[PDB]
């Protein structure tokens, strides 16, 4: 990447004071997918795990998220896909403290997962960022424009990216590890 070093700068003094979890959707993030390229990139970067990732539950990737949050010593940053970015969203509208921001990378639209009951078009009480692609096929843009709307969070269109995946690319995905940087620097504690 023509600016990685500095982006690998930058994340390693967030990660002194922020703890960044990573909350995958349906079936877990692949060996390909940039969850896991960021995880494998920074190694001290958190991420949920659970016994089964092939039925979407919002309760249980719920309690995956609290489970994760209990043991964190620092304020946290969501980075959530589809669904996993619903359930950062949900968990932040129930009232989760321990919160700095959230990262909703191509949420998912409630209805496609019969979650429409549970997501609320309303302000997230703490800063958000919103990727969405034009050709993701869980959440049309203009849907994404109405959530970002309704939840407060900043809207990053990234053009035609399909689900924001391995098979569409992403991969190391620097641009999102370089927005991540430029918002989370704004949510240090001490900076
Ligand atoms: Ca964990
Ligand atoms: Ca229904
Ligand atoms: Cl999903």
């Amino acid at each position: 990447g023509m600016q990685t070093t500095e982006i690998d700068l930058r994340l390693t003094e967030v990660s002194q004071q922020l703890t960044m979890v990573l909350v995958p959707g349906l079936r877990d993030s692949d060996d390909e997918h940039w969850q896991s390229h960021w995880e494998r990139r920074f190694p001290h970067w958190q991420r949920i795990r659970q016994r089964e990732w092939y039925q979407a539950d919002l309760d249980r990737w719920v309690l995956a998220i609290r489970r994760e949050l209990s043991v964190c010593t620092q304020p946290v940053i969501l980075i959530g896909h589809s669904f996993g970015a619903l359930a950062a969203c949900h968990v932040v509208q129930q009232g989760q403290e321990g919160i700095a921001g959230v990262m909703l990378v191509a949420p998912a639209e409630p209805m496609r997962f019969e979650i429409d009951d549970r997501i609320q078009a309303s302000p997230l009480s703490v800063p958000t960022l919103t990727f969405a692609s034009h050709n993701d096929p869980l959440m049309s843009f203009t849907r994404a424009q109405y959530w970002a709307q309704a939840w407060d969070s900043e809207l990053v269109d990234v053009g035609e990216a399909g689900h924001i995946n391995a098979e569409a690319g992403f991969g190391p995905w620097e641009y999102g590890l370089k927005r991540l940087a430029e918002f989370s620097e704004i949510l240090i504690p001490n900076r």
